[PDB]
């Protein structure tokens, strides 16, 4: 719609951090990541650091953290909201066993053909099967026919950030019982620990809103037992109770 | 020598944070934590605040990060090097199964009697198998002893940091092949990001070094996966590879 411009540029929180360091997330990445990165994973991250919209890459820390949650939980079907140019898409592929299968949503596939060349040559492109459209509507659709037996062990909702409640309602029914979803960017530059932020973008202050209200929601909600990390913009970690 | 014996305020780093904010880690406690908490552990924690050394005390929102891992993974026997006043420990104890045992080490029962109560009041002391000694000759004399059927799904190490390697080597052969091992503080205040830093106690400056050494360590380690985690004081998860 007709308004002010929208694009990377315009934000003010781009090159903010939580850590109160710089040298420390340098040090974590050099130290720790970057030598336990894929060769795949490296070439997808070094082209989308100069994509229009990089500042939504998932951090190469938390994608190290995400591949431990998976193996360690022996996950084999998950959901991913959200690709992007497939960071987290490629190291999901690359955590889950050989017949593990992962449900890609996007409603732009041009993103995920800038990293696909990169998931094809790590040989973990039969794993995904890609959905080109909007989150929501797949997940009804998906309300309307899963069995109990086809439920996923795994979820990441990194997509449109204020929709985060919206799919909370359904992945809570499409995850199985003790399966996990992680919800990205729960902490947002570190905006949320405040009543009021100034000098924010509108679309910026929408998720700051829209995360503060979430945060309490997810803290209260009985059917799933939370951990929030301050990993990478933080993420906040849900298991099914029922 | 002798005097008033070692304080926690003889130390550089115990009011240094991670995180950009102590309004940005309170608001994780006040909205993610707290309502999460259990009674008891609120109980120990603020029994353990006004301890003389509250410092070592283990956040409150990594406890409920490690009580999502053990959950996830499904653990059903850990053992726990570094008890203190027992905060990870009735964590722990409340995240297993009815079933669940744990291996306590630590060599001041004296901490772990000031969380006993607590422990006993939650119900899960019928889970704990408390040990008072120094950790490497338990883990020494538990690798001559120990059968396939009696190795552990998780290793939580949170004792005296420069032991960390040595303890490394016995935590390999005792966790099972894909069990957990998380080593705590290994961003030890931010200091790591540092080839030197000014004005630390000497036992300050010899964690620096020696976690400088282990995170090096880790990240080399082919017989492991890593994911260093900046929660709390950071910590690393190892899985088991072989
Ligand atoms: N309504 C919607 N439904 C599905 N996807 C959406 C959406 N709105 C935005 N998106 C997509 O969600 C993505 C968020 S960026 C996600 C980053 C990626 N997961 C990583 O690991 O780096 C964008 O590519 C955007 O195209
Ligand atoms: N060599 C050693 N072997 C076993 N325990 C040790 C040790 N050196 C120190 N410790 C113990 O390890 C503890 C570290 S503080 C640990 C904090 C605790 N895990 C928590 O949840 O808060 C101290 O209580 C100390 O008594
Ligand atoms: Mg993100
Ligand atoms: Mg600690």
């Amino acid at each position: 719609g007709p308004g002010m411009g929208a694009s990377q540029d315009d934000y003010a929180l781009i090159h903010k951090n939580i850590l109160h360091s710089e040298d420390l997330l340098k040090y974590i990445l050099e130290t720790s990541v970057y030598p336990r990165e894929h060769e795949q994973l490296k070439g997808l991250r070094e082209v989308t650091e100069k994509h229009e919209w990089s500042t939504a890459l998932v951090a190469a820390d938390e994608g190290l953290f995400l591949s431990m949650l998976l193996k360690l939980m022996n996950a084999k079907r998950t959901i991913e909201i959200g690709v992007y140019t497939g960071y987290s898409l490629l190291t999901t592929a690359l955590a889950l066993p050989e017949d593990g299968k992962i449900t890609a949503i996007d409603v732009n596939k041009s993103y995920f053909e800038i990293g696909l060349p990169f998931i094809q040559k790590a040989g973990v492109e039969h794993k995904i099967n890609f959905i080109e459209s909007e989150a929501l509507p797949v997940l009804d659709q998906m309300l309307q026919e899963m069995k109990e037996e086809d439920l996923y062990d795994f979820a990441f909702v990194d997509a449109d950030k204020p929709n985060y409640a919206n799919y909370h309602e359904r992945l809570v029914k499409l995850v199985r019982v003790g399966g996990a979803i992680v919800y990205d960017n729960t902490l947002w530059f570190g905006t949320v620990a405040f009543p009021e932020y100034p000098g924010l973008h509108p679309e910026e202050e929408e998720c700051r809103v829209s995360f503060r209200n979430l945060n309490k929601l997810l803290a209260a909600d009985p059917r799933v037992e939370i951990s929030q990390v301050s990993i990478g913009d933080g993420l906040t970690i849900c298991r099914r109770l029922y």
